[PDB]
């Protein structure tokens, strides 16, 4: 104790606070220790001391091979209260700590336009469920790991080697079955010791796998949770601090007019973590990209995740970059003071270029800074602050490039033409997110953009959804303009409206609609063939510009999963998740006849898992089920018996007292039809629609 070289104080600093985090889960919080200590190292030696507080209950439940372990300890750290996991929750949070995980890629920021917004329970939960599989893997390959018994100078320490060696006799429980231990001392787990040498001649290198039995490492301490020490040990040695910080240092069916449904179309966006708009920003480069923009500012209203933005910048390089977007610091999460920071943005290549200092395509710096100063009604365009607030700091006659992406005169989108209007260099580009459908604020829309602009282009884009007649408006600021004021030209464009026909001839009308019916047609075919057959490589250009521009398949951290060679094998899995884990249903079900929501809960829980192994091996599915999980998803819920049978769930999981009595295998056929269906929110079908799309891309 304190005599252990610098080198062996932070893993066991690492470990120490990882029991002190596994011990709270089964304004108090660890970013002290875990600040100057191995973050990665903190959230493997967190799933090991979970992993040994779960081995006797997953001996117990007869669990089986390493994907039944990962398993358990998902549904186990999906059902704890989120009050208990809040202080891993307020650790992770931090920034410090939340940029180190990811760029130690423990944590992946998904499914939040904004950090702020992020799960941090569900973030914790995916640290924790990492660290589980690390070291689940590592054991496996015979890495073996230290166990630590604080306030212990007995038997308690054989209970923990027992517990040890119960976990892994369950990680190769398929290869042999397991001895018996219910209602046996601690002592008496000498019989395991002697199966895991049997359960070893079943592959490679078997010397460090019996080392870790025959002689499993421990280390006694008699103090108890010690961390102090090694925290005030590593802060005040300089080397500890140096070494801390060394540590941690094509679709062409896009055209352009010069002047209540499913989101299938998500599959085509396989690349991307939160939003993809860059998908609908391909098309638009096809055609700005031949004009000049990079000189002078850009500014992105309501850009949200900066998905556009980034895929923007990368090729079409700014000296300054505003970003806004809606956000108020009333979401925080506890403790925190997070900027509206743009999650998909910061991860792309051109902040990671910013933030190390690299100049950019253009020889210059990007220099970015948000618009905000701490008001929620200056994100929000609508108010006449907002717009004042705007105007100053980006200067008027500053930028060349405006992208305003407002979704659908409301008074924010006429107030973002104003801002554009007022900001926008003489020859300056504005693409805009207009929408076709109420063709009369189209109408609108384009006559007071005529008044003061030239050259407008109405682009739809290929990748965008072929049902919300979405427009994005290419237009230029016409040089030298003599217009009198903003309100003159609204105040007439009302005229114009209610008094004569709209400026659009009826001939670009005509040509839209007969250019926008078989591009719905072809795009909406596209989707189907990309479901249907699963065609791993399709489209690699547009991938092509989203991977150079710093995007990345997000399905990896999401989707966790294992990747079966086999259908047969994949139902096998989900024949033992449901017969696993629907033991405690029936037990409180059996009980009681409160309890009918822990019923619907391990439900859900139990069902969103299977979803989640079918869209990780959605590809070896054969194309039947395929179809009808697609048919199923369609109307907004997934089914659970079109991926696996009752019968099937019995004949491919081992046989148990469970699943063994007419009333258990009528209750189980109760539960395993509709009853236990489903539904899914319009944000996630897109995440499963998404998911679909990367991992046909990637498979």
């Amino acid at each position: 104790l304190d005599q252990i070289p610098l080198l062996e104080k932070i893993p066991l600093l690492a470990h120490l606070t990882a029991k002190q985090m596994v011990n709270s889960i089964t304004t108090s919080n660890w970013i002290s220790e875990c600040c100057y200590t191995y973050i990665d190292s903190v959230f493997v030696y967190s799933g090991w001391a979970l992993l040994l507080e779960l081995s006797y209950q997953m001996y117990y439940l007869r669990i089986q091979g390493i994907q039944g372990i990962l398993d358990y300890v998902y549904m186990t750290l999906r059902r704890i209260p989120g009050m208990a996991i809040t202080g891993i929750s307020s650790t992770i949070s931090h920034p410090r700590i939340l940029r180190r995980c990811i760029n130690l890629d423990v944590i992946a920021p998904i499914n939040s336009p904004h950090i702020a917004s992020l799960d941090y329970t569900k973030l914790s939960i995916d640290a924790v469920m990492w660290g589980t599989k690390q070291v689940l893997t590592n054991i496996s390959q015979g890495i073996d790991y230290e166990i630590v018994v604080p306030s212990e100078s007995s038997d308690r320490v054989l209970n923990l080697v027992a517990r040890k060696l119960s976990l892994l006799a369950i990680i190769w429980a398929n290869y042999n079955y397991p001895p018996k231990v219910k209602g046996m001392s601690p002592e008496d787990k000498c019989q395991a010791l002697t199966t895991h040498l049997l359960q070893t001649v079943e592959q490679i290198e078997k010397t460090n796998i019996r080392r870790m039995i025959i002689e499993p490492k421990l280390t006694a301490y008699p103090s108890n949770l010690l961390s102090r020490k090694l925290l005030n040990a590593i802060r005040d040695s300089e080397e500890g601090q140096f070494l801390i910080a060394s540590y941690y240092n094509l679709t062409e069916f896009d055209f352009i007019l010069n002047l209540p449904q499913p989101p299938l179309h998500h599959v085509l966006r396989p690349l991307g973590l939160s939003s993809t708009s860059w998908y609908k920003t391909i098309s638009v480069l096809n055609y700005i990209s031949h004009m000049k923009i990079s000189d002078g500012a850009h500014l992105y209203l309501a850009e949200g995740s900066g998905a556009s933005m980034s895929l923007i910048e990368t090729f079409l390089p700014g000296e300054t970059i505003w970003y806004n977007s809606l956000f108020n610091s009333g979401e925080n999460p506890p403790q925190r003071n997070f900027a509206p920071l743009p999650t998909q943005f910061i991860e792309s290549v051109p902040y990671r270029l910013i933030q190390a200092g690299i100049a950019a395509g253009n020889g210059i710096v990007q220099s970015f800074y948000p618009l905000w100063n701490g008001n929620s009604d200056i994100t929000d365009l609508s108010t006449k602050t907002s717009v004042e607030y705007i105007i100053h700091k980006v200067g008027a006659d500053t930028c060349a490039l405006v992208h305003v992406d407002l979704e659908g005169l409301e008074r924010a989108q006429v107030h973002a033409l104003l801002i554009t209007v007022t900001v926008l260099k003489p020859g300056g580009l504005l693409i805009l997110k207009a929408s076709w459908e109420p063709f009369n604020r189209f109408s609108f829309l384009l006559t007071v953009l005529w008044q003061f602009f030239s050259t407008i282009r109405i682009l739809r884009s290929s990748y965008s959804d072929p049902n919300n007649h979405e427009v994005y408006i290419i237009a230029t600021l016409a040089v030298d303009p003599t217009t009198s004021s903003f309100t003159t030209a609204l105040n007439r464009a009302r005229t114009l409206n209610e008094q004569g026909f709209s400026l659009i001839p009826p001939e670009l009308v005509s040509e839209y609609w007969r250019k926008r019916v078989e591009q719905g047609q072809i795009i909406q075919d596209c989707i189907d063939k990309v479901i249907s057959e699963c065609v791993r490589d399709q489209y690699l250009a547009d991938n092509n510009i989203i991977l150079q521009a710093g995007g990345t398949p997000s399905t990896r951290k999401w989707l966790d999963l294992p990747d079966y060679s086999s259908f047969n094998e994949l139902q096998s899995e989900m024949a033992r998740l449901i017969t696993i884990h629907l033991k405690e249903v029936i037990e409180i079900l059996k009980g009681q006849a409160g309890p009918l929501g822990k019923i619907n809960t391990i439900l859900r829980l139990i069902v969103e898992r299977i979803l989640m192994y079918t869209v990780r091996n959605w590809c070896i599915l054969p194309t039947q089920t395929r179809l009808t999980l697609r048919q199923s998803i369609e109307l907004g819920e997934f089914r659970l018996r079109d991926v696996i049978t009752p019968m099937e769930i019995l004949k491919l999981s081992p046989n148990r007292k469970y699943l063994k009595s007419a009333l258990n295998q009528s209750t189980f056929n109760h539960l395993m039809g509709e009853t236990s269906d489903i539904l899914l929110n319009r944000a996630y079908q897109k995440r499963i629609w998404k998911a679909i799309g990367c991992v046909i891309y990637c498979f």
